[PDB]
């Protein structure tokens, strides 16, 4: 990993530690970047529903993950779920049992800093992972895709800002993620976006990876090449607001 400060240095030690699992897959893949591709020709706005408990900047939130996910199962081209145990107050087993559950893609959102964590997806029932440019030197971020890629994974590769796209493009990134969110410093900066999604070229599958509140944004964005948006707190504070963002 690269040089990092405070949380997130302490988050990759850790996660360089975490146990690996030895689970079997008893599913095929089912592509998160296909069917959003499916979706956008079906004109059906796709969005990747959250489930995450607990964040360094958020509010927690403890509810049901089975009832969250066979609820979102109806609307979402696909489920994000948090593994990271410590600060995001993750599990393992939540998205086994989630993965055993329904038949959307699901994509694990860790920090994925060694190899054993994408098996660990994979054996769990994961579709795809996540990939920091942030918190991974070029040539780890390069390698870990690759890894992905052998399992028949597209990994979501998320990029804050203009530095993470240059690498993201260089390394040939096809499925990335826009996300106001920097994590190191926990600061939200949404004005960029939209400048970051102009630059992606239109072979790219983009997630935009922010609070998106209503449709007349999504509409707006869309126009703008986005193909599908990652959404959270909102929908862990109020599930039922994935309906009235689809229409
Ligand atoms: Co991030």
């Amino acid at each position: 990993p690269r040089y990092l400060k405070g949380w997130l240095e302490d988050v990759v030690q850790l996660s360089l530690r975490r146990p690996s699992v030895r689970a079997s897959r008893q599913r095929p893949i089912i592509s998160l970047n296909e069917r959003i591709l499916e979706f956008n020709k079906r004109n059906i706005t796709a969005i990747i529903a959250e489930y995450k408990r607990k964040s360094p900047s958020g509010l927690d939130v403890e509810r049901d993950p089975i009832e969250y996910a066979k609820f979102m199962e109806r609307y979402a081209v696909g489920l994000s779920i948090l593994t990271e145990e410590k600060y995001f107050n993750g599990s393992y087993e939540t998205l086994r049992k989630i993965a055993s559950s329904v038949s959307i893609p699901i994509l694990m959102m860790d920090f994925i800093v060694k190899e054993s964590q994408i098996d660990d997806a994979y054996n769990l029932g994961a579709d795809t992972v996540l990939l920091a440019v942030k918190i991974l030197t070029e040539r780890e971020l390069e390698s870990l895709l690759e890894y992905a890629r052998s399992y028949g994974m597209e990994p979501l590769i998320e990029i804050t800002d203009e530095n993470d796209l240059d690498i993201a493009l260089r390394i040939g990134a096809r499925f990335i993620g826009i996300s106001s969110q920097d994590d190191e410093t926990l600061e939200i900066n949404k004005e960029n976006q939209r400048k970051l999604i102009s630059m992606i070229p239109s072979n790219v599958v983009k997630v935009a990876d922010s609070g998106i509140s209503e449709r007349n944004e999504i509409e707006e964005l869309r126009k703008l090449g986005v193909n599908a948006f990652l959404i959270g707190s909102s929908l862990m504070r109020n599930p039922e607001k994935i309906k009235e963002l689809i229409l």
